[PDB]
């Protein structure tokens, strides 16, 4: 009965000499995301959306990115919540992400102890507009539903 | 009950020589989007998201299908997976033109296409305060959220 | 009862000299503040839009139009409270609110709990059903240059 929603946002810069790691999947690319972790922009957005839904603050109040997402899952359960579903969008002009998506999903499902059909990941270009459109960064948006058991 | 949430995003460049079609409604304007219906794309993505069926690109690579047909085909696929739609909410970010006059039309299109009571569909509008490409009239963005139940 | 609905909201405002910085109803010590017709509380407007959105009552402009002079310098908390009242009058109880503020500066952490408390008070909710998150934009874009602050919101309600 006690449903809650959460929403998450992250962005990271694309820089030289860094691997591109999105949703736990390493992707061949001439740049990668800049950050104090592996800078996995998708997993940060989902992490914030889960903390948001459980009213536990945000990632920076709490903290590689899969370990952090697993810890997030732990704290959400610690607070009395179970995760019903996650959905997300990755905004990246390049590279193409569609062939890596089911893998990201599998990664996320494992990390949150959820079946595949409750996790979703989607991708969009930014039509060459703004910093996203010139490939200067990548954005992720997330939504999460939990229930307080 | 087994509720699920989905979220959607889209953006399109704003240029002359195309008509402005948002939420299935053609809007008097000197420019249009490169139908490129940013609102219906966002919502479609939100619905596939809630059902966990990937995204609009994965379903529709439909050669001469407008975004309303795509939206209708989206809804049918969501139904087939066991999910009934509960509501949709959305925001259009457009520095111009004025969209308020067109909102009831957009909601009527969407509610028709999703087979929903009008009071379960909402569309909102915002400017970008002259900031960025949106605030300079170089593009328009849509955001959407959908709740479904299986 | 099980008639749940979701809403989402978005707002942005320019950051300029000579205005008070008010986010989540908290006045933040800062050499700049948000520009708008009301007090420009970007976070509260985003949450307000999300609530109207969940209830299918249109948007903040429909209810409290910037073409109306009475909302000049309007207290966005009073606006949030009227929004919640109209949402309740449409038949909805609010279950939770989540949100994100994106700003290069100032540091918002020391003010976040107070924002959450204001919102909880205005929505007549306990603290554990309201969340506020803060993000930098990693130095990217007009947000990264400090030209504005953006807020995003999500709300879940139930028709009683
Ligand atoms: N393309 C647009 C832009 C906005 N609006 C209407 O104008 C209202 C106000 O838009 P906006 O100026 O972006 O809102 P705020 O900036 O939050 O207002 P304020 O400055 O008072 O905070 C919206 O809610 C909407 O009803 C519209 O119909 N079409
Ligand atoms: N203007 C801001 C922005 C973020 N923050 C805090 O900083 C943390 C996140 O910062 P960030 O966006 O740099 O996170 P990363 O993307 O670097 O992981 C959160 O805990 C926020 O509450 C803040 O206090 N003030
Ligand atoms: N980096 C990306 C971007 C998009 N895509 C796919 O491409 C589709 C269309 O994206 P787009 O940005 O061209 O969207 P529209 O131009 O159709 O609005 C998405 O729905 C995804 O399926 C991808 O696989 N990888
Ligand atoms: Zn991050
Ligand atoms: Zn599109
Ligand atoms: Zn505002």
């Amino acid at each position: 009965m006690d449903f809650r929603i959460g929403q998450g946002y992250d962005v990271h810069q694309l820089v030289p000499g860094r691997p591109l790691i999105i949703g736990g999947v390493t992707i061949p690319y001439e740049r990668g995301l800049l950050g104090h972790s592996d800078a996995d922009v998708l997993l940060h957005a989902i992490t914030d959306a889960l903390f948001g839904a459980a009213a536990l603050g945000d990632i920076g109040r709490h903290f590689d990115s899969r370990a952090l997402l697993r810890e997030c899952a732990s704290r959400v359960a610690q607070a009395g919540f179970a995760i019903r579903n996650v959905d997300s969008t990755i905004i990246a002009q390049a590279p193409k992400l569609a062939p890596h998506i089911d893998a990201m999903r599998a990664n996320i499902a494992a990390d949150l102890d959820l079946p595949l059909d409750r996790v979703n990941v989607k991708a969009k270009t930014n039509e060459k507009l703004g910093y996203l459109g010139r490939g200067e960064g990548i954005e992720a948006q997330a939504a999460a539903l939990v229930v307080r058991e």
